[PDB]
């Protein structure tokens, strides 16, 4: 999948983060072997050598750990609707719908502005190498029987998700 | 998957909510046919006649719409750690790790209490019929070309996700 | 302030949680004496002997720590809007506005239902004694110079905030 | 208050956003005159002519509406803790505590890195003029008796809050 500006989003890393959360839950749920399976899947997803990880990097954002980079894992939309009289907004929304039908992203943004609607794109990001290290280290702790400590690292990986909300500039 | 109390969680409905969010994004991304495909997948997941939806119902929670019910779609954990001197907490955490290894949920909760750690389970819920109606109606609006209005219903479905955070009573 | 069902909400505890967050930030901001001042204010707010803390208790919710109770610190609204043709919804919303003008909460909920709008009340809660202990212990750690450890307890207090989202049953 | 880089944060705008949320709740709570009072307070806070609003602007972030700017209303911290053996981390945390005592922000960040801890600063931002317009227009709608529509604009103002999470570069 791609952002509004056509930059690639990592579905593998999104699924890895989902697996990380499920893994942590299974530690507390008394299913530590299931937790290891889920963390192992996350490790394979984040370290896939056939994936070109450069494609997902948000270059304009400094990661906390030296040499690391944030990658895009999801995009969503926030709209902000100004008050308009019912009639004027219907006609403006109808034109916005035509641009979406046409695949015209810029025309959609501009028609929505005439409807009093601003658009913000929320890009969910993770630091790639820091997340990889959390997963691999958590698995090592699980191998050692240090399950609570593994859970702390899985939670830290989740807490490293950030959301860059930006106005749409196509 | 199951909660700490062994109640079933709907992976299909979780994926349906993921599909609903992606569908809404694709409307703004100028890919309305992709949005319809994603909403159609969500509709099939939420309306699977081979699924016994009773298994996922949280019976002790009144849904906003008459006749409806909330279903469980995810569980996560929140811990709250009291301050303990480094030595006393290590020994208590080590015993908690043994109970997790043993699959002993109650023993895990009790050992964590000795470590100064309380456990809260966060159950993500959706109203099943209200969400079904949002998806089916959004698809109908997409068929009619009313894409912005479909996006509003998809967002409403997402805003209907609630999180019941409860202390663990096994 | 009060919930939709006229149960009291603690403005003091809300401000205490705000102070707890600011206190934690000031630790990292190199202003540990400011952090102590903010945590001391939170302690005074949560332990005010002139406040009748029973007024804010959500009795139908078991707190994680034995003998403790959750108290209400905020209420907000989530609406869920069904799709209605523009004309029918305007007339229904106009009637909802009259009930709000009249102070008629039940009539507002019922008029909104005719407009295709369901209402959910989100009650933010904290465990009172567990939060008190976090604050007092964090101050003690600050007195000892253990600032990072104090920050962990302040964060734990914040992570103990839960949101009970319930359909409106007046 | 100030960020880690000593940029000013608007306490007035933070309180305005708090007032906006309370105002919206009071509409549904059948207290429309209280909602107007709270929105009027938010309007006065955001439009204070004695405040130098330039002090709070995050210049490196484009606001959705032409001519507008994002302003800082809060800062918080996220830590990410690597796994370290208990002994090595205690000694590293003890040195971090000394730098916080000394007010040495850069030394704190560097000592925390030796403890395996990365620091992210989360800056809560609002678009100033777009938020002002939401509040003033919502009050006008309240004067007209269009309470539900006012609530939509108050919610839109809240949905315009974004969080810029950045690694600490002092
Ligand atoms: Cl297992
Ligand atoms: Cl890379
Ligand atoms: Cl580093
Ligand atoms: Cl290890
Ligand atoms: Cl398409
Ligand atoms: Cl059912
Ligand atoms: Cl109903
Ligand atoms: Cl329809
Ligand atoms: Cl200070
Ligand atoms: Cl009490
Ligand atoms: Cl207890
Ligand atoms: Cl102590
Ligand atoms: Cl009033
Ligand atoms: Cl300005
Ligand atoms: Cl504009
Ligand atoms: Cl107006
Ligand atoms: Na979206
Ligand atoms: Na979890
Ligand atoms: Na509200
Ligand atoms: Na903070």
């Amino acid at each position: 999948n791609v952002t509004l500006n056509n930059d690639k989003i990592s579905g593998q890393a999104w699924q890895a983060m989902r697996d990380i959360g499920m893994s942590r839950f299974e530690l507390f749920n008394g299913r530590t072997q299931k937790a290891e399976q889920l963390a192992a899947q996350a490790e394979k997803l984040l370290n896939d050598d056939s994936t070109d990880w450069n494609l997902y990097v948000k270059s304009d954002k400094k990661a906390p750990v030296e040499g690391d980079h944030y990658i895009r894992i999801n995009s969503s939309i926030t709209v902000a609707e100004d008050y308009l009289p019912a009639g004027q907004k219907n006609d403006a929304i109808n034109k916005a719908n035509q641009k979406m039908k046409e695949g015209d992203k810029k025309g959609t943004i501009e028609a929505l502005k005439l409807a009093g609607v601003s658009v913000i794109e929320n890009q969910e990001l993770i630091p790639l190498q820091q997340t990889r290290k959390d997963v691999t280290t958590a698995l090592s702790l699980m191998n050692e029987g240090k399950y609570y400590q593994a859970g702390l690292l899985l939670k830290s990986a989740q807490d490293g998700i950030v959301v860059d909300s930006q106005s749409v500039q196509l």
